[PDB]
């Protein structure tokens, strides 16, 4: 099968031949599509046909299919399986299979950048304090004092299910969010349940509205333990508006590194339960999601207010020109302090760069258009008018339940 | 077979039974997902209308009644003996608005049962068309309080004697490539304006040129009509702010009236039945005004405001895009224009979900298209699951005729 894709702005037609690749299902059929649905042990026997197409796609990739190392890899991965029921891959494989997952996350606008991709082999960890060790050395390597590179970091792989290793929070830095008794929430509305557990487990929480939330890691299958990051780690940023002068006395700021550590990798049919990762944002993941959803800080009146917009219709546009202020604030601090980031115009125009170079070179590039159109201004970018593609390509990223759900304390 | 939707907003889940319901495909598999693509005999003929009368029946709580089934006979007879069938106004009404209702791409659907059916299948003639439209136009311009309408031509027959309006929208601007190499009015419609030409309408040669009628009686060759001008009711466009915008010279027309699609009423093809509602602001002021291959006006605003050109980073493109729908919506209002803009409109529509979800099991929704082209975070559509799926009777795609026709 070919497959075609048109771009509606410039009438050019591109041809997947990648798809034939696919594997895991999209929850689409014929009937129903599930496109903006947001989520719709192994055995030997799943696991060998697994592991091959991983290593005949890595041994490709180095132009050595089917030569003697690639038969006794072969044959040396399938002894461990029969014998073990698993098996460990070497870095190098484990290195290409972290930039495939990355090159292969469908909903991911920044994927230029896969190749370029530092990856912390964290295999040999054991203990929650050795977890924290690395996560700070992954922090202060991908901060880089605001120069910011993308990295993650892969600690041992799920084995009997009961053994796992977990990043409880769901980004290694994020802000505490308090349920007051009026009803109302003091911080990060999102992530109020995870702040309960964290101050369940002995947090002493200081309750203001940006408290970097503390680690809570799990190694082993162990109970999770708590770790302040060091606060000369965390990188943030105070907001300021080029024009406005009052934008600053908002008292708004947002840490500069984004890291997704609730996800979970799968290379060759292994999975890695606890693999935080992190890139650099693009600036309306904070001016747009962040401030601007109702169930976030849901900033959009009190800044409307400050610039004296007609509020009393929807039809001033009111809200749309409040969010683009907002949005032109978040790139100017950022810049200002020298902390990479990138607006959605210029992370858009790479992305079909690339997009296109994919077709070229691999035979496709699967795309989730409704995560990777931006939240604001979509028709004006790019990515709007182009017809993507979406399917499940290994090695990849997966969603897992929240670890608390799944968790059997030991006490 | 009980699917959810949840709002991530929210946190309110919903229960969608409807899509039990679908029937062609959606172009997805379980391997790929095309939600982003735009376009993804007497035998076949009988199970579609059983399928569409049953539902009518049920709609008017006579299902399985004796007149249920003397219809169901009588169509079956007709079928049997002419090849096909006649629908009773009663059920042209019902199919149409329901069309309407199950067009999962379009946001305005709180308003589907209001729809204004005008019965046009006893015209024969591409004059007899020109008439019904600019009736139809003249009822749905209403003097500026717009009135949502459709008009329905005669349905495919051998398929050889088709009624089609060959434009695209019953109101909508000419296009010319000039020797500079640029396009001088909407580039949209180059090709339509060249057959229009060749056909030998006078062209203007002007920015905003109404395009002529090219109607297509009985499979014969299509005819050239003007629309009256004095039924075109055109805006122009002017900021509240900003008194230099005027000087861009900018209008548009204040009835959007789709006029290429098919109705598929209970397996009987309407290949023309143009219909109309009013404008989103968005429409205009984002896709017409702003995309690149259309009037690509943003450059010129971004200019005449002084912006910071150099960098993306300074939001000059955003910053001009708002000021640019301000100024539809502010010019449509002021001239007692019917219009909504996006806010209003993505509300209305989760209204208009929820009660689907409670009275009908569902709403079949492509969060591609009901998703706004700009702010589409702070609309609450942004973070609502939705599922897309296809029910009957509906409004499908067809070919150009241009592609088509047997001169
Ligand atoms: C280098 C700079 C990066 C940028 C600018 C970037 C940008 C983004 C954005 C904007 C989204 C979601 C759309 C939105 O939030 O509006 C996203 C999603 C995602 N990205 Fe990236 N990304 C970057 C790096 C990375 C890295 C290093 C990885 C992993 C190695 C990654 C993997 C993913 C994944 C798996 C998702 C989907 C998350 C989910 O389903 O919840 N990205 N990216
Ligand atoms: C009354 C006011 C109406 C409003 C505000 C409205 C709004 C819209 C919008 C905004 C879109 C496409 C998304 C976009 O352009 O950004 C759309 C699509 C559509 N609407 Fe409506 N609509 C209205 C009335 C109607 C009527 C009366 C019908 C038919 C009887 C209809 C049928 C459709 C169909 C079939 C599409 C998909 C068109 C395509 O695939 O190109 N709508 N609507
Ligand atoms: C490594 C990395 C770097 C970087 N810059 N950005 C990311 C993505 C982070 C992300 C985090 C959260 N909490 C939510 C979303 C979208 C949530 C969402 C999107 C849409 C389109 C709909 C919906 N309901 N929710 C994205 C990862
Ligand atoms: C009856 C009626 C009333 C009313 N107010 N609006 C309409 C819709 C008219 C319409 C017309 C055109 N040419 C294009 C689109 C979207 C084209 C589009 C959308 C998306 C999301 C992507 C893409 N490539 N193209 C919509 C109909
Ligand atoms: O407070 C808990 C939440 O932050 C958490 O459940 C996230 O929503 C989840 O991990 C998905 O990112
Ligand atoms: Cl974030
Ligand atoms: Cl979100
Ligand atoms: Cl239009
Ligand atoms: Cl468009
Ligand atoms: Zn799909
Ligand atoms: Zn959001
Ligand atoms: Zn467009």
């Amino acid at each position: 099968r070919f497959l075609k894709v048109k771009n509606w702005e410039t009438d050019v037609v591109l041809t997947d031949t990648l798809h034939l690749k696919s594997t895991l299902e999209t929850g689409c059929t014929e009937h129903i599509c599930m496109g903006s649905i947001m989520l719709p042990v192994r055995t030997k026997d799943q696991l060998f046909p697994l592991a091959k197409e991983f290593l005949d796609q890595y041994y490709s990739s180095i132009k050595r299919f089917g030569s003697k190392a690639h038969m006794d890899r072969l044959e040396e991965v399938n002894k461990e399986i029969e014998s073990t029921s698993t098996y460990q891959l070497k870095d190098t494989e484990l290195i290409y299979g972290a930039k495939h997952a990355w090159r292969n996350a469908s909903r991911c606008v920044g994927r230029i950048q896969w190749s370029k991709l530092q990856v912390f082999d964290a295999r040999d960890c054991t203990t929650a304090h050795g977890m924290f060790n690395y996560i700070c050395n992954h922090v202060k390597y991908a901060t880089n004092k605001g120069n910011l590179r993308s990295a993650i970091t892969i600690f041992p792989q799920r084995t009997d299910g009961k053994h796992d290793f977990r990043v409880w929070n769901s980004q290694l830095i994020r802000y505490a969010g308090y349920k007051q008794p009026d009803g109302s929430t003091l911080g990060d509305p999102a992530n109020v349940q995870f702040t309960e557990i964290c101050i369940q487990q002995g947090w002493k929480a200081p309750r203001g509205r940006f408290d970097v939330l503390p680690l809570l890691l799990q190694a082993n299958g162990n109970d999770p333990e708590l770790f302040q990051i060091p606060p000369e780690l965390v990188l943030e940023v105070p907001i300021r508006h080029p024009k406005f002068d009052w934008f600053k006395d908002l008292g708004l700021k947002w840490y500069g590194l984004p890291a997704v550590s609730n996800m979970l990798l799968e290379i060759g049919g292994l999975e890695f339960s606890a693999c935080p990762f992190s890139g650099w944002y693009m600036g309306t993941e904070i001016g747009v999601r962040d401030y601007c959803d109702n169930h976030r800080y849901n900033i959009l009146e009190e800044v409307a207010k400050k610039m004296d917009l007609d509020m009393r219709k929807t039809s001033s546009l009111w809200k749309d020109q409040a969010l683009v202020e907002i949005n032109i604030a978040v790139l100017y601090s950022f810049q200002s302090d020298k902390v990479t980031i990138v607006d959605h115009h210029s992370a858009t125009e790479s992305f079909i760069k690339h997009m296109e170079n994919e077709y070229r070179c691999r035979g496709g590039c699967p795309a989730d258009w409704v995560w990777i159109v931006p939240p604001m201004s979509g028709s004006i970018t790019p990515v709007f008018h182009q017809e993507m593609l979406n399917y499940r390509l290994t090695p990849s990223f997966e969603y897992q339940p929240d670890p608390w759900n799944t968790h059997v304390w030991k006490g």
